[PDB]
Order: structure tokens, then sequence, then C-alpha cells
């Protein structure tokens, strides 16, 4: 079945970051890779680990598979490679409940594409900024529309 | 089993913060009440969403599900309910990995409660600051204490 490509792994890594050595979030979870809280080789991320690009990008497409689920459940229309990525990269960012609800997967779903890809630019707000995001959602609609 | 007391809510309300208006995080997800980002009745999060501070509670108590899980599966020993609750701060907020793999867990699973209770102080820093959860982890260990 369809899964993240290899571009779309290292275009998610670097719209998230890549942090090789493990460090506290600004919640204060230990995390590593990208985005990974969860254990690493049988141990769980704490000062000190280090790891390879190659550990990190197996650890995200592990952690991916959550992504990957929502798009197989709720989406019932064909995506090609890039829209599939740049869904990967939206959904990882928004999580699964605001990607459920949203005007990406409505119109998606009427098989109305061009304005799916449009609806990514309404996710664009963060905090007491309301469109830090924007230009991560601009680069993610190229990607879907590529 | 055991679970969470309604004082160990109010600390929890009072450590994490809770807002009855939906916002979007610092990374651009829908949030409201006491970190709730799934669904609320049935729908997604979203601007203007209001809720009640007992609907806040409610969702608390689901999202709350996987720490007691978390302590029911990792604990071997007795626990009082100022310890539990202090546990459930705690986890809530490094999460269950990070829990799994601490020296909290390993000595209170040695009954060794007060070297259990000050590795709470371990867990403080987040981001760029190296203490900045050091007051919220001395409430805590208080709680745990008391
Ligand atoms: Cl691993
Ligand atoms: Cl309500
Ligand atoms: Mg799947
Ligand atoms: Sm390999
Ligand atoms: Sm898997
Ligand atoms: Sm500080």
């Amino acid at each position: 079945m369809m899964q993240i490509s290899s571009n779309g792994i290292t275009r998610l890594k670097r719209e998230e970051g890549e942090r090789l050595k493990a460090y506290s979030d600004s919640r204060g979870i230990p995390t590593i890779g990208v985005g990974h809280t969860g254990k690493v080789d049988g141990n769980s991320v704490a000062s000190g680990m280090t790891i390879t690009a190659e550990k990190s990008s197996e650890l995200l497409k592990e952690d991916l598979q959550w992504v990957e689920d929502a798009i197989s459940s709720l989406v019932r229309v064909p995506l090609n490679q890039n829209q599939y990525d740049a869904m990967c990269s939206l959904i990882f960012n928004i999580g699964k409940s605001a990607f459920a609800g949203s005007t990406v997967l409505r119109q998606l779903n009427l098989k109305n594409y061009q304005a799916a890809a449009d609806a990514f630019l309404l996710w664009k707000k963060a905090g007491k900024d309301p469109d830090i995001l924007l230009p991560r959602r601009r680069r993610e609609r190229a990607l879907f529309l590529s």
C-alpha cells in the first residue's frame, strides 16, 4: 500500500527539524530525531542518547504509522505520491482530530483536488501569530500540486 | 484500581493551565481545556468553541487514562492518594516513556519513597532553560510527601 516516500521524509524532516542528540522539548518531554518520544533500541530517550540520520528516518517512518492509518481510514479518493507526502506533513503537524474535521479532507473526498490543496493554507495559526505556519503550508501545498 | 482524586485534578489543572476557549497551541494544534486536542462531543476543536470547567474535567479524565494505566502497569508497590496524584501530574507532563525509564519509578518500586520524591526534581529542563519546570516539580514533590 502507499506509504511516505524518501522525498516525503526529507521534506518533513526539513519542516520539523531533526535533532540527533536527545533534548527536552518546550513542554519538558525527552525527544530525539524528528519528534520521537518513544524508546530507541529498547531504552527511554534521555539526555546522552545520540542516533544516526538513518535511525532518525526509520524512527520517523514508524512514528508516521498513525498518520498513514488516518489517511487510509479517512481519505476515500486516489492520491499520487506527492499528494500523499504533503498530506503526511500536514497531518503530522496538526494531528488526526484536526485533520478529520478539516476542509482539506472534505474537499479531497469530493475530488476537489485544487480546493483541497488551497485549504492547506487555512492551517496557519500557532499561538499568538495568526500566520506563522503559512510558509510551511505553502510549501506543502506546492508539493501536493507537484 | 487507583484513580486520580478531586484534589489531584484541581492541582493538575493549576500546573497545566486550563483554557475554556479553543486556541491553537505553539505547534498549531487546536486545543481546549487542559491540553485536550481530540474531539469534543463528536466534533473537532475549532475557533470559537467554548466549554465549561466541568466539561474540561471530563475531558481531562479521558486524557489521563493513559497516565493511570501507566501507573497501574509500571508501579508494583503501595501508593497513597497524594503520591498517586503527584505522579499523575509528573507523568502527564513528561510522558509514559520518560516515566518508565526514570529514577522516580525505579526508586518507588524499591520502596525508597523519599528518594522517589526527590527524583521528581530531576525533571526540570524544557527547551533551552535548564530549570523552568523545577517550581512545578517542587510542588509535586511536596504533594507526594504530604
Ligand atoms: Cl528502535
Ligand atoms: Cl460544555
Ligand atoms: Mg496503515
Ligand atoms: Sm536500517
Ligand atoms: Sm509499524
Ligand atoms: Sm530558568
